[PDB]
């Protein structure tokens, strides 16, 4: 799994 | 699973 | 899992 | 870029 | 970039 | 990069 929070 | 959140 | 959090 | 090959 | 060759 | 050759 990948996420990014920006 | 992908997810960006900006 | 990779997350990036900025 | 992903890739598999088998 | 992610490979896998097998 | 990540690779694997099996």
């Amino acid at each position: 799994n990948k996420g990014a929070i920006i």
